[PDB]
């Protein structure tokens, strides 16, 4: 197959539901996840911009990582990184036809053998990671914990950002019900660091570490960021620990959420380091965490004319983009928001100046509107050249303006 035909080859897997199956697939690729060395993260909302982090920093210290992480915002091959570069396309087409030639070998003792998408992916990320020879892969898990297709390794370190209800379709009706399986990446002796988790899901965590022996390592207990504030298109913050401050770091990341997702890189990094007796400097994470970027996340993306995009895609995610566009502009904005209810819409037309609305577009439209972001955009920049704009509300959407605008 060529690059065309491997991308589609791996969006053809199955939906279907322990780890046998993966397991199964890991054995004839050689159990690379049983090999080398993992920083594995989880929570609803965080992990990514952790893990992202986690990376920057580990890389700038000089190690060589891997970097497992979705959705992807501008190519397929953005998912599997080392060191900041997306898998070539060459690349990804040879290690396709690998894991496609084990898969086949196991449906033919089994005939009717196979695994999900996420599967077949995680996998070949595994696999890939250690024919390169990485240091360490840090592992964002897909969905909760436990049950998860990435949870088939022992890492040097867990991390759980946060449990809230985003994925409770998935994961359960309560708290403690989704925190139980955040917390199955907790294992013996490995320590976990976390953010500062609501009640009934610290109560979770606590029992499992008392199970575990694990050292728990809590945001606002054990680690902070004392002092944190708006420098450019970015922050300036100190980070506190057991061992001190580090002052004055920079990341290119607005949000107060940002802050403790950063406090939590960190925090992990200099676990990781310590658990493997490698050296970590203050330099290092200063270095790191310049580079931290993270794209279509409150991302501006064109100085003149002014534009910005966005990922959030709930109330709260609308009412925290919110406050920090108060902050960041004074001036009258356009906001073009495309999201898949009337809640987070209101709180917009109650704030701005232009809000145009329009569809998320991969989904159905279902039953100030425009037909598409383009319509909206080349009207606020024909009408009003010199105001800036912001397009917000999915993920999906703002990805898809960045893949035109930089691409």
């Amino acid at each position: 197959m060529n690059y065309t035909e491997t991308v589609a080859y791996i969006h053809s897997f199955p939906r279907l539901a322990d780890h046998r199956r993966i397991l199964t697939l890991l054995h004839a690729l050689g159990n690379p996840q049983q090999q080398g060395r993992y920083i594995h993260v989880t929570g609803t909302n965080g992990k990514g911009s952790a893990a992202n982090a986690i990376a920057h920093v580990l890389e700038a210290s000089g190690l060589t990582v891997g970097l497992y992480t979705a959705p992807f915002i501008m190519r397929f091959n953005e998912r599997i990184m080392i060191d900041h570069e997306p898998i070539p396309d060459a690349a990804l087409v040879n290690a396709v036809a690998f894991v496609r030639a084990a898969l086949e070998r196991l449906q033919q003792q089994q005939a009717d053998f196979n695994v999900t998408e996420f599967e077949f992916i995680t996998a070949l990320g595994y696999w890939y990671f250690r024919q390169r020879q990485v240091d360490v892969a840090v592992i964002e898990v897909g969905i909760g914990g436990d049950t998860d297709s990435t949870n088939v390794i022992t890492p040097v370190v867990s991390v759980l950002t946060e449990v809230a209800l985003d994925h409770q379709k998935l994961l359960g009706h309560t708290i403690t019900a989704i925190a139980k399986h955040k917390a199955g990446i907790i294992k013996r002796g490995i320590p976990v660091v976390t953010g500062n988790l609501v009640p009934d899901a610290a109560a979770v965590v606590a029992a499992k570490v008392a199970t575990t022996g694990s050292q728990w390592l809590r945001f606002d207990r054990d680690f902070s960021v004392p002092k944190a504030k708006l420098h450019g298109w970015g922050q300036r913050f100190t980070y506190e620990d057991q061992d001190g401050r580090i002052s004055d770091l920079e990341v290119p990341l607005v949000g107060d959420y940002q802050q403790r997702n950063m406090a939590i890189a960190i925090q992990t990094a200099k676990v990781y380091a310590k658990q493997t007796e490698w050296p970590l400097t203050p330099q290092n994470i200063r270095q790191g965490l310049a580079a931290s970027h993270w794209p279509a996340r409150l991302e501006k993306i064109s100085d003149t004319p002014l534009i910005v995009i966005d990922g959030a895609h709930n109330p709260d995610g609308i009412n925290g983009l919110i406050t920090a566009l108060k902050q960041l502009f004074s001036q009258p904005i356009t906001v073009i928001a495309g999201i898949l209810y009337a809640a987070m819409a209101d709180r917009l037309t109650a704030a701005f100046s232009t809000v145009y609305l329009v569809p998320v577009p991969g989904t159905p439209r279902a039953l100030r509107l425009k037909d598409s972001w383009q319509e909206a955009l080349a009207a606020s920049l024909n009408d009003v050249p010199d105001q800036p704009i912001v397009i917000t509300g999915s993920l999906y959407l703002a990805s898809a303006v960045r893949q035109t605008l930089l691409g």
